[PDB]
């Protein structure tokens, strides 16, 4: 039967009637048509059910209305009106105009007939058009997807899909021009990349993959929001969706980028240059050792894990297409060869060069103080605190590893990576009160089975603590137990000293009681911040003890000082700004992610990784100089604290 | 039009012409019938395909004639033989008959009419039964499943497929009786477990996994051979498979499997007993302490990346249904809880035990020596080797934590976890060689971190060379070189003495040869009888160092090494049986797979748990009582070597 488009068919099926009706067009060379059939049936009876049968010339669709879907924990879900798009056929300008005919054959089994009704339109909008926002809706029962194709100058494309409310909770799948479309979910994961979407998506795409320069964006709504972190939950889900197709940045942000992340910090090379400059053109005119190799040692026991991990996690993520298992920004994850997010990886080259600077000063400190105790000057000798610079080294390798290990997460940042981005800034800032503590106390062993393991017990905590104590109130509670006793022990051997001993144990108390009360899901980054506190509350301590025993606080360690609390203030900012969750699912971390903040190119996370550096850097700069003033006061004099 | 069953079908379809058949069948109650349709096309057009429709009551099913698959690197493959089973309908006693009718519906879109023919059948072999093996054939484009309902008293079964030949490679899939069946490549893995298949499958499930106490079993051929480690390839890909479905062991098993593991332990326990209180009726009537926590520290931290990994692997095998990614023996995996292989934990029980034993058999001699030392014994302080039980507390302990390393390997064996089934044994070699050089050369200092950082290196190595050098013959190459280097380096310090280091050499030429023009893809298993062979070498070299410096072997330690050397024999053997391949595909795996040896429990990778403790225990044992001969000699008259 001859039928018109955009026109409602209604009619009643039995075992004896079936309904064909015959939809013929002409699709024009250049020039992509999608027909959308839609059919909706308000049948009670489900055990006999209308079937749908769309026959084309390569192709026959079928299904049947309602459409049932089942839930997890013997959940049945029925769907009334149900909606699909049928494969489009590109007319070349060579085929030229094509007539094509498509037939849809409705039938019922049931005894009384069931009614139904019929829309068969042609959509306008199927061609995704770039740098344009187009808004559509999808349902369980009603899968959408659209046709874009790739300029000739863009060379790849950003995918970005906007929801205003999280549930029902969607599929965002990339596939090629090739019939069928998959866009039911039982197999709408099979072929190509897809993504899981409450409120965000993000998917990156290259020309090369693509045959033909274009693809089809699916989108497909769950039945059930159970994959993507929602309790469950017959009728319309109806998902209201926006899909914007941007290029993304082109190949000199990446040279920009790098460049500047570089120069920045080859800037402090120049500074210390211009500074060791002066002192040349004065000098004219007038832990342990067994420390740097050990943080090597366990920083390579740490990093082969995580190495072999990432091969096999960027496997999976390649056949399978599943960007879910990374945790990216997305929003800025920027693709350099393998790797997905390089912008990630880049910002940790701070950590390596400011690391590699300190190792360089620390060495012509040595070289220097060596050469004077060889020349046997009375200062180098006799006069200030005894010079020891083990603990120095281990810092300065620290960084550069602590740079390495977070690069390594961002490979493939996820549940079974979490602790590495911030673990070594353990060992970081366990080194430095240490060499807080030697400065006084030069007599302290400090063995390299400590260390190692120390920070095995520590990690061992972090990582318990995040799995099995992911928001318990007793863990919490026994934890508290733990940070507030070894705060109590510490204060007494670190240290009106007992003024500051009270003010020292309150801060960690009030930090046990804001986890205990609060509870964060993210241990990893509770536990960095006791370990930055107590490294800022000594390092505050020394600098209170140093004033009020009169000793004086030089310019060059005194804007270090400031350096130090600015630049901390500024990382921590940073560090709060959550841009990826690991603690939750694919699809709620990615309502997450921003748009990034400098040069196109970083985020904010990658801004934290360029201030945790600097100002690590900087505090190591704090240690190292802050007791030149008493280079000229006898070491009999000098007092302990 | 009616139709009969078993009854080809020939006609001619275009545009004008659609053939429509009708069969009518009745179901009885507690009776399942299957209906398979069979259609096969032999038409030059693809371009115009034969449409086929088969639409019942409940569910209409639809699909095309030739059927076409897109293959990797834009391969193109079409059958022209299309055969789909109806999901069937089981009509319950208190339904009654039910007279059930299917339309087949054959039409095509060709200007010329394009033939086919058409078969449909009832599937008289449908239902499975149990301990009764049945042979079938699939196809890309005719997939099969078939039905099991569970016995009343079977409580699980284990559904064993075999074939003939690796190519084509099948999926086989366990789902629920509800419709549809997902028997496509593009939805079969979308719900319920699946495993891919080459040549062996078997897939364990519970009764209460399944409503109905039943499920059917889905065998689906894919068109390429990549997923399971073949290549490409329009034509039949018909393989033949067997489907047997066993019921599995009973929990009796369990108990006496469990038991048998810790009685055969605690039998050396008493055995230790014994003998203890036979030197308790005679006494009647007459490298260091660091290193007994490194060794767990050690461990403990190169426990943590693969627990916590095994979570996540473990999570995913749960929700995916996905059998490939752990690498079990599933032949002989019995699950006990979360664990899938419970016989793989339980066989290590005799390290942590034995291990356990060694040190109550290292801290009894170490209280009788400290008790001597305090009673000034002339026999004690004068006579004899010096006594440092340091490096046997480690060795004690290490073989416990080689047991719960290699118990968390084998909660989900896979390339991820590969190292932790033997690395910690190379601690164990390693250890064993220093006690046997401190013995008579008691002044080496031994650090902590020297064997931390030995440990690390060696892994390194290791799984360095297994992700990148899988089978390099430069990787090789340069491996044979540093293991020719180190072994003459280390046959100077070690080691007529000259004659020896030459045997010694020549060994460790003749594996470093082996391993050249072999190329082992298990680097960690060759890494480990790189250090097996160099344990026994300086161990035999003792020995006959001992018996031509005219010092006797005693009873107890002449025994332990006959039954070192016995069990070491054995133990190798069941290590050299591969059971489970992580190297390659997990269809490939699986065609290693095997039923299990012992008591229907353990496999020969369960024997090789139980005899690999055993020969190290009794390696122990060698060292520390070899020398309990040189007591009575002065120690100036103990020669060194
Ligand atoms: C690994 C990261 C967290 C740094 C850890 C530094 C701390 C926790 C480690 C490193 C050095 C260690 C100290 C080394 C020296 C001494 C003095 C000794 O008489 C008692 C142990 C004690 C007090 C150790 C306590 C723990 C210790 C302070
Ligand atoms: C905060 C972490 C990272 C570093 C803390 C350094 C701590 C662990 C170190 C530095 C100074 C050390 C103390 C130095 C002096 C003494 C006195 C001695 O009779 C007992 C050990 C004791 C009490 C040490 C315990 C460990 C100690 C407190
Ligand atoms: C988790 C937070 C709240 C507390 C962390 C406590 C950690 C840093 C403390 C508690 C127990 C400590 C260990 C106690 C025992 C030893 C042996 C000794 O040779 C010093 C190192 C070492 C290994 C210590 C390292 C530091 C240590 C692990
Ligand atoms: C704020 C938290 C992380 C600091 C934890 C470090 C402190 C409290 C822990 C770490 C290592 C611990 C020390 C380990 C070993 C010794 C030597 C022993 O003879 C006295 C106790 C003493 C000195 C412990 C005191 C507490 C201790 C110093
Ligand atoms: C895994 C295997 C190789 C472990 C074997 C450990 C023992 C047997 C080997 C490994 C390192 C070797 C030592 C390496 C360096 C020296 C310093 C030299 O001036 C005397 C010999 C001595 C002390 C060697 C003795 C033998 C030695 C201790
Ligand atoms: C089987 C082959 C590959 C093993 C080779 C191991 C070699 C390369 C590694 C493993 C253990 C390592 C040693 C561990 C202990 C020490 C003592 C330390 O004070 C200096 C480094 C030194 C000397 C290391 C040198 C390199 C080393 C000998
Ligand atoms: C752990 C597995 C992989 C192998 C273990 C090898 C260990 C036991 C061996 C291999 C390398 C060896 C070390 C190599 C370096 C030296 C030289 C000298 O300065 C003291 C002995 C010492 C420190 C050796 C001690 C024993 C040692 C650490
Ligand atoms: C694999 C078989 C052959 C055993 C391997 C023994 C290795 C681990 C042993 C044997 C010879 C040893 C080396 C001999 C020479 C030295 C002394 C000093 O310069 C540092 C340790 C170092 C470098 C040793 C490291 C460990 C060593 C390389
Ligand atoms: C004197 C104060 C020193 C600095 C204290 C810092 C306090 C940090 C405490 C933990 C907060 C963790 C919860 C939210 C942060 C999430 C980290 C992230 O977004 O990646
Ligand atoms: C004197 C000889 C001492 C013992 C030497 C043992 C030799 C072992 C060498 C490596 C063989 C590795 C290749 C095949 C074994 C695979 C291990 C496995 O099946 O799990
Ligand atoms: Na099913
Ligand atoms: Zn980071
Ligand atoms: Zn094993």
């Amino acid at each position: 039967r001859g039928a018109d488009f955009d026109h409602v068919y209604s009619g009643v099926v039995n075992l004896s009637t079936e309904n064909i009706y015959s939809f013929n067009y002409t699709s024009q060379p250049d020039q992509v048509t999608a027909v959308r059939v839609y059919v909706n049936s308000s049948s009670e009876n489900l055990n006999y059910p209308v079937l749908v049968v769309v026959r084309q010339q390569k192709e026959v669709l079928s299904w049947q209305v309602p459409l049932l879907f089942q839930g997890l924990y013997q959940r049945s879900y029925n769907y009334q009106e149900v909606s699909r798009t049928l494969c489009p056929s590109e007319a070349t300008n060579e085929t030229g105009p094509l007539q094509q005919l498509i037939f849809v054959d409705v039938a019922s089994m049931a005894p009384l007939g069931a009614q139904y009704k019929l829309l068969v339109t042609k959509l306008k909008h199927f061609q995704l058009r770039t740098n344009v926002a187009f808004h559509f809706t999808a349902s369980p029962s009603q899968p959408q997807y659209f046709l874009y194709k790739f300029p000739k100058d863009v060379d790849s494309v950003i995918i970005k899909v906007v929801s205003e409310m999280a549930y029902p909770c969607s599929v965002v799948s990339v596939q090629n021009i090739m019939c069928p479309v998959y866009d039911l979910d039982h197999n709408v994961e099979f072929n190509g990349v897809y993504q899981s979407m409450t409120k965000k998506a993000a998917i990156t795409l290259q020309k090369k993959d693509f045959p033909g320069e274009q693809f089809f964006v699916v989108f497909v709504i769950k039945p059930e929001d159970y994959a993507c972190g929602g309790s469950f939950f017959n009728l319309q889900r109806k998902k209201n969706l926006e899909v914007t197709i941007v290029p993304s940045i082109k190949e000199s942000v990446y040279v920009k980028s790098s460049l500047f992340s570089v120069f920045i910090f080859l800037s402090f090379y120049l500074g210390c240059l211009l500074v060791g400059f002066v002192h040349y053109l004065r000098f004219q005119r007038k832990k342990y050792k067994i420390y740097f190799w050990n943080i090597i040692t366990i920083a390579v026991f740490y990093a082969l894990p995580v190495i072999q991990l990432v091969i096999t996690y960027q496997t999976v993520v390649n056949v399978t297409g599943n960007q879910d298992i990374c945790y990216y920004n997305f929003l800025c994850a920027h693709p350099l060869g393998v790797l997905s997010a390089f912008n990630n990886i880049l910002s940790n080259l701070g950590h390596v060069l400011l690391g590699f600077l300190f190792l360089l000063i620390v060495l012509r400190r040595d070289i220097l103080h060596r050469r004077a105790l060889e020349a046997k000057d009375i200062f180098a000798v006799e006069y200030g605190i005894p010079k020891h610079f083990g603990l120095f080294y281990a810092m300065g390798i620290a960084l550069m590893m602590e740079g390495v290990l977070s690069a390594c997460y961002h490979v493939c940042p996820n549940y079974s990576n979490f602790q590495f981005d911030t673990s070594f800034m353990y060992m970081i800032a366990g080194l430095c009160m240490l060499k807080l503590y030697q400065t006084r106390h030069p007599d302290i062993n400090a063995s390299a089975y400590s260390a190692y393991a120390s920070f095995a017990v520590v990690i061992m905590v972090t990582v318990l603590g995040v799995v099995f104590g992911k928001n318990d109130v007793w863990f919490w509670v026994i934890f508290s137990a733990i940070h507030v006793l070894a705060s109590l022990a510490l204060s007494t051997q670190i240290y009106d000293r007992m003024v500051l001993l009270v003010v020292g144990n309150l801060v960690n108390w009030s930090f046990a009681l804001f986890g205990l009360i609060y509870r964060p899901r993210d241990f990893a980054s509770y536990m960095l911040g006791i370990f930055i506190c107590n490294l800022l509350l000594y390092l505050a301590f020394y600098i209170i003890m140093k004033l009020r025993s009169s000793e004086k606080v030089l310019p060059v360690p005194l804007f270090c000082i400031v350096a130090t609390a600015v630049m901390w203030a500024a990382a921590l900012y940073f560090f709060f700004q959550n841009l990826s969750s690991w603690e939750g699912t694919p699809a709620e971390s990615r309502e997450k992610n921003r748009e990034c903040i400098l040069l196109d190119f970083f985020d904010d996370h990658d801004i934290w990784h360029f201030l945790s550096a600097t100002a690590l850097f900087f505090s190591f700069l704090v240690l190292l100089t802050l007791d030149d003033d008493l280079d000229v006061v006898r070491r009999d004099q000098i007092p302990v604290f």
